[PDB]
């Protein structure tokens, strides 16, 4: 939790109580475990939902779900329950309460189940199994001089009938909501993302949305791969993001721009950017997953346990900034080594809350925090994508002024900034190592076995920030070699494995004074010719599995060739840069490189033209 923040036990196990009402009479009762936050507002009230576990944490057990609602952002709370399950037996529960605000009204989406104590998915069909829909009233009122509020909760109603018996190649079994908070799109429509069972106890998640304040419902024709579970959903610049749950693998990250009749793999953004442990073989977890607008930038707020300690354990919730391009851990949200699963965060009034599982010995609280100092960072991050880009926007590029240097899907910068032992990304999102550098204007100057910088790709370990480059990539940079070098000689390049030995692409140099591009394991053809200090501009592009290198805006004869053999999708190490900045080879780069520059695109012709006309402006060394 950062500095400037704090946190009190909101949802206190064995100790809260909840108006549990049976056979007409309701009692004050004590609740074993509190799960599955969602934290919203409706209109100025503050909303928190979560299942009431009231005897066991256990998932198949007797749960309600519980409502708590505050008018003074969080300093108190009342209580209600905002859904009861059947009592038809001992462990009857209504679960993973997922919640979309609209107006006044709060929708909650709750799986119903009577007596079944097998995990859901297990289930071979529905007969323990109802989807039921709630809907809350939020009521403001002034009574006494202070601000109040109330909530009515309607009777649930069944959306069973919206569900169909077969979809394409299935027979369908049961589904839930994916938990936590979802949207209204921006055409009003009620959205959920939805987790499904077949018969064949697959799962997957859907887009079941309501055109008509969730009176119907419909499903979205398309779908994620199996094994995607518990999907959050945001709108971004017209389309869903849908980003899954998948246990013992990364998270995958959808795109529709249809309500859901047509997925895309979000593979230049988000997708397999998250896992769900330090080796992505570990369960998964839910998410909180949102679209805010902060001093003007509209920017989505993430965040998931780290799992160091594995199985469902799920330690360590993390908090990441992504404006669509760049990938920003804010940090470590939960307490030291404590297991933190389920989270929603909250953006009200300029201020940012988080509302959070703490799990000790399998007995669960919710914790409200107060993320005084995650904004603060984010703020700051923010103010220095917005200063970057315009100090590139505004550039006036050489002729009258040219084409503007673009900024769209520029991820990461190398420039001036360097520590002893890191260059400094001027997005602030993943430096690169160093090793036998000397730092000079807008670059480093590298010299000797070992030198060089590396700037990692699967190398950035549980998140992989830069995984779009196994799709598509551009690498830019201003080089100067300075010594002619006893063979081959590396410059720039992305390596799929840790040595730099197996490249993807990359530029290397000789004792001939030619480049050698190289494509993939293709056999190298030296070409062209550079001259000892004298300056160059390079540009190494992939897409569509296809690589070419530019030298001075221009592409080397016989460049764009296949760098991806094969259907399977390349799984980049890192890039290196003016070395391979390992001393287990032999090589000895000497070399200056300045302004790496790393999009998620491949740059048009334009954009590299101009790029090299303006390669002199665009450093960070004055600001
Ligand atoms: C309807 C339902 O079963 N929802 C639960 C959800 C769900 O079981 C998983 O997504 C698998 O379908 O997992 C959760 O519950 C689980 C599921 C299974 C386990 C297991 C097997 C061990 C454990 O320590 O905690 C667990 C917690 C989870 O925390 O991931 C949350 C929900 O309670």
């Amino acid at each position: 939790l950062a500095p400037g923040s704090s946190r009190v036990e909101l949802f206190k196990r064995q100790s809260s109580k909840v108006p549990f009402e049976k056979d007409g009479k309701v009692t004050e009762r004590v609740v074993h475990s509190f799960r599955l936050p969602a934290l919203v507002n409706v209109d100025g009230v503050m909303v928190a939902i979560a299942d009431a576990r009231y005897e066991t944490s256990f998932a198949n057990s007797l749960i309600d779900t519980v409502a708590k609602y505050s008018v003074d952002d969080g300093e108190t709370w009342e209580t209600q329950i905002a859904i009861k399950n059947s009592r038809a037996s001992s462990v009857s529960r209504v679960v993973d309460p997922t919640v979309i605000v609209k107006g006044n009204k709060l929708y909650v989406l709750v799986g119903s189940y009577n007596s079944s104590r097998s995990y859901w998915t297990s289930h071979g069909d529905a007969r323990d199994w109802d989807i039921l829909l709630a809907v809350g009233e939020v009521t403001k009122s002034t009574a006494g001089g202070k601000i109040t509020a109330s909530i009515k909760w309607g009777s649930p109603v069944s959306l069973k009938e919206f569900f169909p018996a077969e979809m394409e190649g299935m027979h369908t079994n049961q589904f839930l909501g994916g938990a936590g908070v979802a949207i209204v799109a921006s055409n009003g429509n009620l959205v959920y993302p939805v987790q499904v069972t077949n018969k064949k106890k697959q799962v997957f998640s859907k887009i079941f949305y309501s055109e008509d304040e969730g009176k119907t419902w419909k499903f979205g024709k398309g779908r994620s791969a199996f094994g995607c579970s518990e999907p959050v959903a945001l709108e971004w610049e017209g389309k869903l993001i849908i980003n899954t749950r998948v246990d013992y693998r990364r998270r995958l990250v959808y795109e529709s721009s249809d309500m859901g009749n047509t997925w895309l793999e979000a593979v230049g953004t988000l997708s397999r950017v998250w896992g769900p442990s330090p080796k992505s073989n570990q369960p998964g977890s839910q998410s909180s997953f949102t679209a805010v607008t902060i001093e003007g930038m509209r920017v989505m707020l993430f965040t998931h346990p780290l799992n160091f300690k594995g199985r469902w354990l799920r330690d360590r919730l993390n908090l990441w900034l992504t404006d669509n391009q760049r990938i920003y851990n804010v940090g470590q949200v939960s307490i030291g080594d404590e297991n933190s699963a389920y989270s929603s965060v909250l953006y009200k009034d300029d201020k940012l809350y988080c509302l959070h599982e703490i799990n000790s010995n399998e007995v669960y609280s919710l914790v409200f925090a107060r993320l005084v100092g995650e904004l603060r960072i984010i703020k700051s991050v923010l103010q220095s994508w917005k200063n970057w880009d315009s100090h590139l926007s505004s550039i006036c590029t050489p002729a009258g002024c040219g084409p503007a240097v673009t900024t769209v899907g520029l991820v990461g910068f190398l420039s001036h900034s360097a520590t002893k032992t890191e260059w400094e990304d001027a997005y602030r999102c993943v430096n690169a190592s160093t090793a036998n550098a000397e730092r000079v204007p807008n670059g480093l100057k590298f010299a000797g076995v070992g030198g060089g910088a590396l700037w990692p790709v699967s190398q950035q370990g549980q998140n992989q920030r830069y995984h779009f480059a196994n799709h598509a990539f551009t690498l830019v940079a201003s080089v100067t070699i300075h010594e002619v070098p006893k063979g081959a000689s590396p410059l720039l390049g992305a390596s799929l494995d840790s040595s730099g030995g197996k490249k993807l692409l990359g530029l290397s140099y000789d004792k001939r004074h030619q480049w050698q591009p190289i494509y993939g394991s293709t056999p190298v053809t030296p070409t062209g010719s550079w001259e000892m200090g004298k300056r160059y501009h390079v540009v190494l592009t992939m897409a569509n599995k296809i690589g070419s290198v530019y030298i001075d805006g221009e592409p080397l004869e016989g460049s764009g060739q296949t760098v991806v053999p094969d259907e399977r999708t390349p799984d980049i190490s890192h890039f290196y840069v003016g070395g391979y900045k390992r001393s287990g080879m032999p090589t000895d780069s000497r070399v200056t490189v300045n302004n790496v520059l790393l999009y998620n695109r491949q740059l048009n012709a334009e954009e590299i033209r101009t790029l090299f006309l303006s390669q002199d402006l665009i450093g960070t060394e004055a600001h």
